[PDB]
C-alpha cells in the first residue's frame, strides 16, 4: 500500500508516511501575483544547457524522468536567487486528466494543463542524496504547459513514452536538448520549499517561470496514454499525478520582474 495520486493512497494520505507532508515549508503553492513582491537584488537566471548529456527515459510508476548524465559541470542553473551551481539531473512533468487542471502550482488559483520540473542540485553537497538532506540543496525550474500549438522540442518525448508504457520501463534517450522545452522570457516567482513528492524534503529552492510554454492536444493526450500500474496489471492511467497547493504559512513569494 504504497503512495500514489489515488483516493485511498494520494496527497491527502501522504502525512501518515511522511510526516513532513504538513510542515513549515511545502510545496506546490498558488502564487498570489498581487501580494508577490517585486525583488530588484533578485538576478536574471542563467540556465546553461548547451552542454547537456541526456541518458534515459523512465516509467517510475509515478511519472517518467528524462535522466542527464550529472557526472560532469555540463547542464547548471545559477544566478536568479541561487548562490552557487545546481546541476541538472531529470526533469518530469505533473498532468491532469483533462486540460483544466494538471499543474501543482497555481497562479491566482489557475490551474495549468501541465508543469514540468527541471530539477537541479547545489554542487556544494557532492551528490542528489547529500543535497536533499539541506535546506538549499536543490533548485528545481517549474514551467507551466497551456494547450494550444505544438512544442516542436517536446515532440522527442512524446514519440518515445509508447515503449515506456508502465512502471519500471526504461528506454535509452540520449541527445535530448531541453533548451527547447524553454518559453521565450526567464521572468520567475521564487519561494522556498519542498519535493512535491514523497518523501517530500524541505531542500528546494523553486523557480517557477511567468511565461507558460504552449503544447498541442496531441502532445498532452499521449502523456495520458502512460500507465501508473506495471505491465501485466490492471490498467490504471497516468493522470492527475499532481499535489493541490499547500499553505504557504511564514513565507514570501519573490518576483524577478515589476
Ligand atoms: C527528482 C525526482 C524524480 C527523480 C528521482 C527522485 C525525485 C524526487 C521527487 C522529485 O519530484 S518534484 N515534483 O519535487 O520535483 C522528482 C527521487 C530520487 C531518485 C533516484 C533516482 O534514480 C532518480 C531520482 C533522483
Ligand atoms: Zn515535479
Amino acid at each position: 500500500h504504497h503512495w500514489g495520486y489515488g483516493k485511498h493512497n494520494g496527497p491527502e494520505h501522504w502525512h501518515k508516511d511522511f510526516p513532513i507532508a504538513k510542515g513549515e515549508r511545502q510545496s506546490p503553492v498558488d502564487i498570489d501575483t498581487h501580494t508577490a513582491k517585486y525583488d530588484p537584488s533578485l538576478k536574471p537566471l542563467s540556465v546553461s544547457y548547451d552542454q547537456a548529456t541526456s541518458l534515459r527515459i523512465l516509467n517510475n510508476g509515478h511519472a517518467f524522468n528524462v535522466e542527464f548524465d550529472d557526472s560532469q559541470d555540463k547542464a547548471v542553473l545559477k544566478g536568479g536567487p541561487l548562490d552557487g551551481t545546481y546541476r541538472l539531473i531529470q526533469f518530469h512533468f505533473h498532468w491532469g486528466s483533462l486540460d483544466g487542471q494538471g499543474s501543482e502550482h497555481t497562479v491566482d488559483k489557475k490551474k495549468y494543463a501541465a508543469e514540468l520540473h527541471l530539477v537541479h542540485w547545489n554542487t556544494k553537497y557532492g551528490d542528489f542524496g547529500k543535497a536533499v538532506q539541506q535546506p538549499d540543496g536543490l533548485a528545481v525550474l517549474g514551467i507551466f504547459l497551456k494547450v494550444g500549438s505544438a512544442k516542436p522540442g517536446l515532440q522527442k518525448v512524446v514519440d518515445v513514452l509508447d515503449s515506456i508504457k508502465t512502471k519500471g520501463k526504461s528506454a535509452d534517450f540520449t541527445n535530448f536538448d531541453p533548451r527547447g522545452l524553454l518559453p521565450e522570457s526567464l521572468d520567475y516567482w521564487t519561494y522556498p520549499g519542498s519535493l512535491t513528492t514523497p518523501p517530500l524534503l524541505e531542500c528546494v529552492t523553486w523557480i517557477v517561470l511567468k511565461e507558460p510554454i504552449s503544447v498541442s492536444s496531441e502532445q498532452v493526450l499521449k502523456f495520458r496514454k502512460l500507465n501508473f500500474n506495471g505491465e501485466g496489471e490492471p490498467e490504471e492511467l497516468m493522470v492527475d499525478n499532481w499535489r493541490p497547493a499547500q499553505p504557504l504559512k511564514n513565507r514570501q513569494i519573490k518576483a524577478s520582474f515589476k
